[PDB]
């Protein structure tokens, strides 16, 4: 049992809906390093749309948007693209006996990252960071390296959420009968606490 | 509260980096101990001054942005940083610590893994030290725009001035027009020192 | 003292790793534990033989570098790995421990996460495991120049003779010209085994 893990399993069964129901396998994992969380993502997409990316046939296929809203409590909202059962702190290669009540500490610190606010000041020393929340690089699908995807994340810009992580994948090649399966990212965020 | 785990700006900063004129920009930089390595997350915005509005219609040389954090033996930030020192502490809640540390030399770069550069060439050309091991070079994007593309050099106690160094290089190629420079965070590790 | 939350080459290795020739270079790898994942650091310098004067003019195929790290069930370095054993273990100061270690289960990649392939023809195709998770893809600058791009191929128990593995696999398109291999420092990580 091990309260420094947040995840979906190593090995989660179809756990993430892009398109259908449960489409897709988001394996995710946080790893508290006090201030920072170390975040490691990968996704496969196992039905559906995005298990076959053919941009011949649908020039428009070419972004996958998994996003992930919590509560001020840090627990998953049901309108995540991410379902519930098995996204819970560790115990072995699993998830704890029964839903975790609080995982505030594996938030995204609300000072760095603040809720978006529609601010009235032009002055760009009043501006507030619009990329700091983000994290923008490239993954590969299948690890091949001609089939670059670009990866953004953003932090706590979901309006509806106390919190939120999404995660973007977009590329601009022509994609032909590609299943969506995506090299293993690894990136750190600053950390709320209780 | 107090946190000897994490060294950082704090989270949300004042106006602490110059970059042209004096706190011109906001550099949120943390630090935190994972042992061996540090685990370090860096983004800069520019609040005003010449890359509050980057134009390289009108400045066509306006593509570097250099910010160096220099410190002493012990590890604390040297005048000459682009970093002001008054929120550069340890970490107490979202903030800093009361009063400035005397001692971080746990999160400098391992003088082993990265020693400061020498004036020999005269070496066995198999014992020629690594120059790219104290970099770290990557992408960022300014505004978390996929087109803004930013190159991100990190480089360790490179700087003659300072017992350890860290800097931030920022480039790019392309032509920005009327752009606040805003990069997307970054996360690196590199080895860490110990007392 | 002494640290098992850290596996590593030591900061500054001797020759330590065989790309072409017995130790032609100095691997400096560091794997932190911090709990269910490892915080892997990596670069490489090539210290003699081919790669360490490239040169795609003389020799145009020469455009791929593998180091290939096999652990058995605990997770000690096969001698089939490119890495030498003498120097591959658990942090004391700026060195390893005494004696070789027995386990580092903890440190290798995760059997759930990254599975060893099979040949499995049985393939409902929904049932279809991830090709790419095992894979980390990014870029490293030779000397940390930013013209001079190298891709990073990481692979996870990918090779067949291991219980566990870590393959590093660096590949370029450019024809570089009389240049030492020598990358900038990448920082990765992964989800780790437990006993």
């Amino acid at each position: 049992d091990d309260r420094r893990t947040l995840w979906t399993t190593p090995d989660p069964s179809p756990n993430c809906t892009i398109d259908e129901e449960r489409d897709s396998k988001l394996t995710l994992v946080l790893t508290k390093c006090g201030s920072q969380i170390l975040a490691n993502v990968s996704l496969l997409v196992v039905k559906g749309k995005f298990s076959n990316i053919n941009n011949n046939t649908n020039p428009t296929d070419k972004k996958i948007t998994v996003k992930l809203l919590f509560n001020e409590k840090g627990v998953l909202m049901d309108s995540s693209s991410l379902k519930k059962e098995y996204w819970n702190y560790r115990n072995d290669n699993s998830t704890v006996s029964q839903a975790y009540d609080n995982a505030v500490p594996f938030m995204p610190n609300i000072k760095a990252y603040p809720k978006p606010t529609t601010d009235t000041s032009a002055k760009p020393e009043d501006k507030k960071s619009a990329a700091k929340r983000y994290i923008v690089s490239n993954v590969y699908i299948g690890g091949l390296p001609d089939k670059t995807v670009v990866i953004t994340i953003k932090l706590n810009a979901e309006t509806e959420s106390a919190y939120s992580m999404t995660f973007e994948f977009t590329w601009a090649k022509t994609f032909e009968n590609l299943q969506f399966d995506s090299s293993s990212f690894t990136f750190s965020y600053i950390a709320q606490e209780n």
